[PDB]
């Protein structure tokens, strides 16, 4: 019954590439969970083992994972937000499909006037989401989550959608009453999910002591301005203003002191 922080990472497979970085704050006391999406494109100074060539390099946040696995991603995001992160959870795409299936599916709304597909690009995922509101399986949930319009305005939507999927999966998990139910869900994702959190017969029930925090899930996005790179690629500097409100929002939920200055490994305009 204490507030804790977890860094959620989707990974194309445990070395591979970060497809998502969500900081989740769980407060059982306030009965509130916050999910803040961190832009893969933010420019930042990476933090890793000193053993590592990329420790100290200024790069996009996406690159922490690519250089030193989940260890570097945590070190890097710790220095981005000036808060200590208690645990991490990597899931890959098979993971995400298995999990959505294991909770009985979810309901999403395709806002557009055309079905959503990604097979043209990635033919391993031939699923599709009709327009309107429909119950969706794991294969259809991944596709909704991974669809990028490949526009400067692509991730923003992709990130809202990724958050949605997780939130909806989490609402299904609240409504579970059995420990077996939960045991079956950790079975379902066994191969395709990895974490600091201890998984045993000891912990599956210890976990249900936090379900109360799923009663209110507020979603958020850390953002700034889209700029250009010499290769023609795209990055984003964080407006120091937006950055602090973000460290303070999270710190609050995690039961901590509001900060006065802005200590960050990130590259602000100033």
């Amino acid at each position: 019954t204490k507030s804790f922080s977890i860094l959620l990472m989707g990974v194309d497979t445990w070395e591979g590439n970060s497809d998502s970085m969500i900081l989740v704050t769980v407060n059982p006391e306030t009965k509130k969970t916050t999910m803040t999406s961190l832009e893969r494109d933010i420019l930042i100074t990476l933090s890793g083992p000193k053993n590592n060539d990329m420790n100290g390099a200024e790069a996009k946040l996406n690159a922490a994972y690519a250089a030193g696995g989940a260890q570097m991603a945590i070190m890097t995001v710790q220095d981005l937000l000036n808060i200590t992160i208690d645990n991490y959870v990597q899931i890959n795409m098979q993971g995400l499909i298995d999990l959505v299936d294991a909770v009985g599916g979810i309901t999403v709304t395709n806002e557009f006037d055309f079905p959503i597909s990604i097979a043209d690009n990635e033919p391993e995922y031939q699923a599709t989401v009709a327009p309107g509101t429909h119950k969706v399986n794991g294969e259809q949930a991944l596709v909704y989550a991974r669809m990028r319009y490949d526009d400067p305005e692509g991730d923003y939507g992709r990130q809202k959608r990724q958050r949605e999927v997780i939130q909806k999966v989490l609402k299904k998990i609240l409504a579970l009453d059995s420990i077996s139910s939960y045991r079956k869900i950790l079975s379902a994702v066994s191969g395709n999910m990895q974490t600091n959190i201890e998984i045993s017969s000891n912990t599956i029930p210890g976990l249900l002591g936090y379900r109360d925090a799923l009663k209110t899930i507020k979603t958020y996005q850390l953002k700034g301005e889209d700029a250009t790179l010499s290769d023609g690629g795209s990055y984003q500097i964080v407006t120091s203003d937006h950055l602090l409100e973000t460290q303070n929002r999270i710190r609050g939920e995690l039961g901590l002191r509001k900060v006065t200055q802005l200590k960050t490994s990130a590259t602000v305009y100033e």
